[PDB]
């Protein structure tokens, strides 16, 4: 961020609109987004490949190892020295115990972590009119955040597209993973006094006011 850096983790439930408000965040405060979703699709597009691949699509979780391999490259190489939102990562309490040790190893430290409240039957409601960019992960709801033109992506045109983890039972399982296994690092980051939550039910810009209200 320079003068605007923070480093930031988000969590919520899958669906719950984190993509969306990394948008603002990249932008506004210059950090790195690191979306291990995004990561791992962009490892399985270059051909991590079709294992890696079944997984996502089934809403399993792939396993810690890989996704520590993939967002402590980030750090080695540098990214992350300017801030980092985290988007989807850690999913897991290994994985938040690794993040910490890449962290301590550095002498860099978490400001904030954003947990975005929703319930399960708007996720349904918001992964069902989901469309996305493939080359930059820009993603638009038919609904409640379209595209400006029919179809395209508003900075290249080209066309959107469906994900295949957006299928009926993989949602289920995303959530289902979500509230086993991710949900307890709510508390985690609680008994270390730097998480806050905001609204996700609320439309996007007012989502984006209250995390500014935070940061
Ligand atoms: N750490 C890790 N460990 C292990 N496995 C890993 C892992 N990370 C990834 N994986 C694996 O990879 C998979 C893919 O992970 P990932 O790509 O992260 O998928 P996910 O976890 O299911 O989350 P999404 O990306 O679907 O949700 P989002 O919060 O980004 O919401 P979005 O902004 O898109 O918004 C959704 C929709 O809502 C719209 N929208 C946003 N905000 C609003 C609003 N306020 N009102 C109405 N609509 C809204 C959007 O336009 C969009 O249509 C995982 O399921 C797992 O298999
Ligand atoms: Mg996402």
């Amino acid at each position: 961020g320079n003068s605007k850096k923070h480093n930031l983790i988000l969590i919520g439930a899958p669906g719950s609109g984190k993509g969306t408000q990394c948008e603002f965040i990249k932008k506004e405060y210059g950090l790195a987004h690191l979306s291990t979703g995004d990561m791992l699709r962009e490892a399985i597009k270059n051909g991590i490949g079709l294992e890696a691949k079944s997984i996502i699509e089934s809403g399993n979780f792939v396993g810690d190892e890989i996704v520590l391999g993939l967002v402590k490259e980030k750090f080695d190489l540098g990214v992350c020295v300017n801030g980092f939102v985290l988007d989807g990562f850690p999913r897991t309490i290994p994985q938040a115990e690794g993040l910490a040790k890449i962290l301590s190893e550095i002498g860099d430290s978490l400001t904030s972590v954003i947990y975005f409240e929703i319930d399960d039957s708007e996720i349904i409601e918001r992964i069902s009119g989901r469309c996305t960019h493939p080359a930059s992960g820009r993603i638009y709801h038919v609904k409640y955040n379209p595209p400006k033109q029919p179809g395209i992506d508003d900075v290249t045109g080209e066309p959107l597209v469906w994900r295949d983890d957006d299928n009926a039972e993989a949602v289920k399982v995303r959530l289902d993973v979500f509230h086993k296994q991710t949900a307890p690092l709510v508390k985690f980051y609680e008994d270390l006094g730097i998480l806050k939550r905001v609204n996700a039910k609320l439309p996007p810009k007012e989502v984006t006011e209250q995390i500014k209200k935070i940061l």
